[PDB]
């Protein structure tokens, strides 16, 4: 209900309107896709369904990206195949998400409007398998028609490089030395990564229009992602990461969001000059907005 839900409902119903009204095919228009990006650590993408539902009468349906990982045996085989690349050792970045999965429950919830309007939607356990995480058996149950569609994730919109540019940016840092993330891993272990977020890229395309929340300052991840674990702690009777694994979690992130991220504001995508960006300082108060 705060000035960021609010500020994103208006850019929602403005992009909704314009998507409205340049829809120009026979079909029924389908839902806008609006893509949103944040670092680890209710929240926007928790309030802004039932938001826009109860004041706006939208009918909504969200995607997160943690809830299409790969199933554990899949995973299981991957961490197999690079069994020297420690970022895919587990689930968490640009290889361990169920593309296929991904790409048709988008395609299903686009086209849930024609005129049967019906989508099942996976649910990612990460307590299994005593917490390395698996697909649930329960699903989520969506009903269109629909207005909008969430679809929301850490990297989502994150863009790939082209092995020049990842290698720039690796000797960069090399001369520079907080020490940038990418320089604890080796270079085929980054431009494995790369690789694999290429794959992305036609998931990317099926987004509209995109919400953005970027910190003043990457270091805030770490502060928050230690904030959330001991505030989940303190109310689940003290079950979670101690701070130094909070640490190493958070350093298997970092390398893709000081690599890949600057690939959700460039003249290619899909939501370009569609996109809102608002800069938070460390106590998440917004201070300042930009439209990309």
């Amino acid at each position: 209900g705060g000035a960021m839900v609010q500020q994103t409902a208006g850019f929602v119903l403005s992009q909704l309107a314009r998507h409205r009204s340049s829809w120009n095919k026979e079909t029924m228009c389908p839902p806008l896709v609006v893509g949103v990006q944040g670092p680890q650590g209710s929240h926007l993408t928790g309030l802004l369904p039932d938001y826009l539902e109860k004041h706006y009468g939208l009918r909504l349906a969200t995607m997160s990206l943690d809830d299409f990982y790969l199933t554990h045996s899949d995973q299981v085989k991957l961490s197999q195949s690079e069994p020297d690349n420690p970022l895919l050792n587990g689930r968490g970045p640009a290889g361990t998400h169920d593309l296929p999965l991904l790409e048709q429950c988008l395609a299903k919830l686009k086209s849930i409007n024609d005129r049967d309007q019906r989508a099942q939607l996976p649910i990612y356990d990460k307590s299994l398998f005593k917490g390395e995480g698996d697909r649930s058996k329960e699903v989520v149950e969506v009903q269109g028609p629909i207005d909008v569609v969430i679809f929301e994730g850490w990297m989502n919109g994150f863009g790939p490089l082209s092995n020049d540019k990842l290698e720039e940016k690796y000797a960069e840092a090399g001369r520079q030395w907080v020490m940038p993330t990418i320089l604890l891993y080796s270079r085929s272990t980054l431009h494995s990564i790369n690789q694999n977020l290429r794959q992305y890229e036609v998931l990317w395309d099926q987004i509209d229009c995109f919400v953005q929340i970027q910190p003043l300052d990457l270091s805030y991840v770490w502060t928050w992602r230690l904030q959330q674990e001991h505030n989940m702690k303190a109310k689940n009777g003290g079950n979670g990461m101690t701070d130094e694994q909070v640490r190493h979690f958070i350093n298997r992130y970092m390398p893709s969001y000081e690599l890949f991220q600057d690939g959700i504001d460039k003249e290619t995508t899909s939501w370009r000059g569609k996109g809102l960006r608002f800069i938070v300082n460390i106590k998440r108060e917004i201070v300042g907005t930009e439209s990309f």
